[PDB]
Parts: C-alpha cells; structure tokens; sequence
C-alpha cells in the first residue's frame, strides 16, 4: 500500500502522461499519472525489435552472430554508420539493421507470425520496413509486458535456444543474482510521441517481474529519463534496489 505511494510520489516529478505496468505471472499492477495508457494502444517503436529478432531468427533469415554490414550511407545517428549483429544493433537501437531483417523476412512472413504469436493488433500495412515506426502496428503496455514475461520463462512460441539468444540482446545490468533485461523505445514519427521502457527483472530464484513505462515524449526530451524512471520505480517496489 505505501511502496504504492512511494512509486506514486516519484510521478509528481512527471509533467507527462505516464504509466508504469507490472507483471510476476499472476498480478498486473499499474503506476503513474495516467492509468488508461496500460489499456491504450500505441505503436511499439523500437521495442518491435524483440519480436522482429525473434521472427528474423526462428524463420533463419539471420543468425544471432550474423554481421550485417552498414551500406555507406549515413544514417539518422553517427552512431549508426557502422557493422552490427543483431544484439549490437538491439543494444544500440540500430533501426536500418531491424529495416534490413524486416525486409527479409517479407510482409508475408511477418504478417502470419504477428498474426500467430498475437502481437498487438497484428497489422503492418504496405511497408514492411516501417509499420512499427509509423503504425499501423498497435500493442498496448499490458499486452507488452505480458509478452516480454514469456521471453523470460521461454513460453513464447518460438525455438528455446531462438528466445534464449533474444533474452540475452536485453541484458542491461546486474545487482546480486538479480539480472535487468530491457529495451527503450521512441516512436518519433507519430503524433502524440509514444515512448517505452519495456523489460523485465530476473531474480536468480527463477521469479520474474516484468515491466513497461510507457509515456507521451516531446521534442527535446532526456534521452536518459525513460530508464531512469523505471530504475526509481524498480527500485521504490523493492523489485531492483539500487546499491
Ligand atoms: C526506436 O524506438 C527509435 C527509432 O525511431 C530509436 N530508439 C530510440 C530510443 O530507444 O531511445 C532512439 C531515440 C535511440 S532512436
């Protein structure tokens, strides 16, 4: 009841629009300064990445060790303008990589696999390339951290090993035995801005909590914020105390 309070407090800060979803496999629970986001569709961004790697792998459109080669051409970051495996790219937020693999695997493909696994409302439109960017692809941060839970306990419906190899492109940090995997995302494209924090917390015991920030993002924003919040809240529920 006050751990619920004290994550609360920390939205006071938060001029935004905001909520913060929970999930252990049982429970959600929901945090912020507006609570109707968690039922509220928006465009996945750059947490597509996960389902994008997941389908790439489990249909052998790429490899996990696989080096895709920049093309020459400078892309929206410098950052960018490099070679990258897919856990590089998925660290980096590599977008062209994910454009390279979407494009791979085909709107064909992709549209069958969305439609089986049950990803959001599972449409991707003409452009296979740019659906998760621009819409018309929609999940909501319940539907999110239900399916970022599953890639913890290897129950999506996906290759063991093809999970294990995406799990491991999230990992963040650890603290203990307790282990944060996570992925940031920015849908820049879209009005309003849509930005995620999607992830979850693996406690050695084998007990997992996932979680998903999602909040309206503004030009000119922290970078930084997004993650920061989440860690305050992760650490305010004693899910991920800091040291
Ligand atoms: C994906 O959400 C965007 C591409 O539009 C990239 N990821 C952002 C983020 O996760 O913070 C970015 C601002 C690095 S660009």
């Amino acid at each position: 009841s006050i751990i619920d309070q004290n994550v609360q407090a920390l939205f006071n800060e938060i001029s935004a629009d905001a909520v913060f979803v929970t999930y252990d496999g049982q429970n959600i629970k929901k945090y912020g300064t507006h609570l109707d986001r968690a039922k509220t569709a928006y465009i996945p961004a750059s947490t597509f990445k996960i389902a994008n790697a997941l389908i790439g792998l489990e249909n052998h459109k790429a490899t996990s060790t696989e080096i895709f080669k920049w093309d020459g051409k400078p892309r929206f970051f410098k950052a960018w303008d490099k070679d990258f495996t897919l856990g590089e790219a998925m660290q980096a937020s590599t977008v062209p990589v994910y454009q390279e693999l979407a494009r791979r695997i085909g709107p064909s493909l992709m549209q069958s696999e969305l439609q089986r696994i049950g990803y959001g409302n599972m449409q991707i439109g003409t452009e296979v390339d740019q659906f998760w960017l621009k819409g018309p692809l929609t999940i909501t941060p319940i539907q999110e951290v239900k399916f970022v839970y599953d890639l913890a306990q290897g129950q999506l419906p996906f290759k063991p090993e093809v999970q294990q190899q995406v799990k491991e492109m999230l990992y963040v940090e650890r603290r203990g035995e307790n282990r944060l995997y996570a992925k940031s995302g920015w849908g820049m494209a879209v009005d309003p801005q849509v930005g995620w924090y999607v992830g979850f917390v693996e406690k050695a015991d084998g007990q997992v909590v996932a979680f998903a920030l999602n909040m309206q993002m503004k030009a000119g924003d922290d970078i930084a914020l997004r993650k920061q919040l989440s860690l305050d809240v992760l650490d305010k529920l004693g899910v991920f105390h800091y040291l």
